[PDB]
């Protein structure tokens, strides 16, 4: 309903984001779009710096330019966050 907004957008993939600690969250994005307008958007809406929020995909670094339609796993990301300490 109003407090949730669960009705819109067709061709999308879900991402599962795993914290090193115990925090797990999951996000939604179109396969076409680059990651930056999801990433910095959540960084602002949470209110934090990317310099402490250390992410890795396949145990390796990743960038904003690589669209997931260049990657093609279909869906289901399992990207990790190696956090600083308490904060999320």
């Amino acid at each position: 309903m109003s407090d949730e907004k669960k009705g819109g957008e067709t061709e999308h993939i879900n991402l599962k984001v795993l914290g090193q600690d115990n925090a797990v969250v999951q996000f939604k994005i179109k396969k076409h779009t680059p990651l930056r307008k999801l990433m910095n958007a959540y960084c602002d809406r949470a209110g934090l710096s990317m310099q402490v929020v250390r992410f890795r995909f396949d145990g390796q670094p990743i960038n904003e330019n690589d669209t997931p339609t260049s990657l093609e796993m279909e869906e289901g990301d399992t990207i990790e966050v190696y956090q600083q300490q308490t904060g999320g």
